């Protein structure tokens, strides 16, 4: 199911039970981490697969200012079901969509 959302809803469904999947660097990022996300790179959703612990109902699949997705996004639905696998529109923007900061290495 290749679909995808805008940046301005999607953060409804996350913040409805939405598990985010963030096939991004680790400790690359570890400086910045979304209010959720999961770790879940190809890495683990190869050697893993489907993100059962933290599959629901509908998971999310993005983490990028525009890259390439598409490229494998597709086998990715798969490798992630049975379940509703989506995208986030080239744009990490959504959550910051809102002007809201990521958590950091510092919060508080």
């Amino acid at each position: 199911a290749l679909t995808t959302i805008s940046p301005h809803d999607a953060q409804e469904l996350i913040a409805r039970g939405a598990k985010l999947i963030d096939i991004r660097d680790a400790d690359e990022y570890l400086r910045e981490h979304i209010p959720e996300a999961d770790l879940a790179p190809l890495s683990v959703l190869e050697q893993s697969g489907l993100p059962a612990k933290l599959r629901h109902e509908q998971i999310i699949f993005h983490c990028q200012a525009g890259k390439r997705t598409s490229n494998n996004a597709d086998k990715l639905a798969a490798i992630a079901a049975p379940a509703e696998i989506f995208l986030l529109e080239d744009g990490i923007d959504g959550w910051k969509k809102a002007g809201l900061p990521v958590a950091v290495n510092k919060s508080q």
